[PDB]
């Protein structure tokens, strides 16, 4: 046996959440959504125009291993945070969640990253993050027996802007791999793609990812296409397994020439988007773990995204397990 399910890697983030009008976006150069990196000059200056606003733990992976654990499955998390107010959050709540995280904190300096996450009326959400002490992210902070003990390792292609995470994470390509394990990343972001681009490609291509998870925008972006038949080809020829997401469309499950087709489950209001994509992988990585079958791992993906998209912030209040127990996905 194991001791995780699923560890997770990723920049950890406090979310400051708002409502804005669509006028909010263009009046301050906001790309809709999409994540958009600020400096510290530019988060003071977006945070004077915010309104009112509601904190809560966030970062996609972060999110990610929220949610397995939310399932009944093990999770941990790697992701680094500042010894101040903001990452005493970020620790406690996803320890209270039962995930495991022991990433030290090296000081107070640069302070802990924080997102102001833009919800506009249609659901939508824009996200402007300062990574702060994210930037400190680097091998020194792999727990390698973790890695070794976690059937799967899950990061973000996030992880590519801060300088040393990539090497950390190519750690854990490594001692997962040597121990029999399986490796896993989200596209994250079709800017982020669009960013890193060749080293994505590279990372399904050299076997270092065997399971990718993708939306349609961000599978877009990395084949540089407006076909996306052509983009389902090609992810499915880059890697072992493709998890690709299509917001009310549902989702397809590719490996080889399989192909696994998932309706999204319908909903009373999209409330909130934000998590959706994280939540999606927690559904899908804890089926995976538990040896479900693709389509089911699929179907626990959209069950969770479904759930988080009708709540505001990213990470569900309310039991998954039940969820996932009433729906006979168990
Ligand atoms: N650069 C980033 N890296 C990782 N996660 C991010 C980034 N910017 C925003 N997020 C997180 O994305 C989550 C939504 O997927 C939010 O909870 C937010 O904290
Ligand atoms: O075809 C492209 O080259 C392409 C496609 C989608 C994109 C999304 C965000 C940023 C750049 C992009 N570039």
């Amino acid at each position: 046996m194991t001791r995780f399910d699923v560890l997770t890697v990723g920049n950890a983030i406090v979310d400051i959440i708002s409502r804005c009008n669509d006028q909010f976006l263009i009046d301050n150069q906001i790309t809709k959504a999409a994540m958009n990196l600020i400096d510290a000059e530019r988060a003071e200056l977006l945070y004077s125009r915010m309104g009112p606003a509601l904190e809560a733990s966030g970062g996609s992976a972060g999110n990610t291993a929220a949610g397995v654990a939310n399932l009944g499955g093990k999770a941990a998390y790697f992701g680094n945070v500042a010894a101040d107010q903001l990452g005493d959050i970020f620790t406690h709540d996803i320890r209270a969640q039962g995930v495991h995280y022991q990433t030290k904190p090296k000081g107070a300096f640069p302070p802990t990253a924080r997102s102001m996450i833009f919800v506009t009326e249609d659901g939508e959400r824009s996200m402007n993050t300062y990574l702060g002490a994210c930037v400190e992210l680097g091998p020194e902070d792999v727990e390698a027996d973790v890695v070794a003990d976690a059937k799967v390792t899950y990061f973000e292609g996030y992880l590519w802007d801060p300088p040393r995470a990539k090497e950390a994470i190519l750690d854990c390509a490594r001692i997962a791999h040597q121990h029999g394990r399986e490796m896993s990343m989200t596209l994250s972001d079709s800017f982020c793609v669009d960013r890193y681009r060749g080293e994505f490609l590279d990372l399904m291509r050299s076997g270092k990812v065997d399971i990718v998870f993708a939306n349609r925008q961000e599978a877009l972006s990395l084949y540089q296409t407006d076909d996306f038949e052509e983009a389902l080809n090609r992810i499915a020829a880059d890697c072992k397994i493709a998890a690709v997401t299509m917001s009310e469309n549902g989702a397809v499950i590719l490996k080889g020439r399989e192909r696994y087709y998932v309706n999204a489950i319908r909903i009373r209001e999209v409330v909130d988007t934000t998590g959706a994509g994280d939540l999606f992988a927690s559904g899908f990585l804890y089926g995976y773990t538990q040896g479900r079958s693709l389509e089911d791992c699929g179907k626990l993906g959209c069950l969770a995204a479904g759930i988080v998209i009708q709540q505001i912030g990213p990470r569900p209040m309310t039991s998954l397990s039940e969820a996932a127990k009433q729906a006979g996905l168990i």
